[PDB]
């Protein structure tokens, strides 16, 4: 939850938009729902990214706050 992995306001929006999509779409497992995402997210507006960017500033601030004696 707090790591350095490789995601990314699409990985952040898509994850919770994945969910929303999942919920609706419980059976489009990752192997698909990656389409629906990278769709959803190419779908969105560009300008609209401003929270799913500082989301992931923000999570990956958690991370490093998370570990002191780096």
């Amino acid at each position: 939850p707090h790591i350095k992995r490789p995601m990314n306001a699409f990985m952040v929006w898509a994850k919770d938009e994945r969910r929303k999509i999942l919920q609706a779409f419980p059976d489009m497992h990752n192997s698909n729902i990656s389409k629906i995402l990278g769709s959803r997210w190419k779908a969105m507006t560009n300008l609209e990214k401003q929270p799913y960017y500082e989301e992931q500033a923000r999570l990956s601030k958690q991370h490093l706050e998370k570990y002191p004696d780096y």
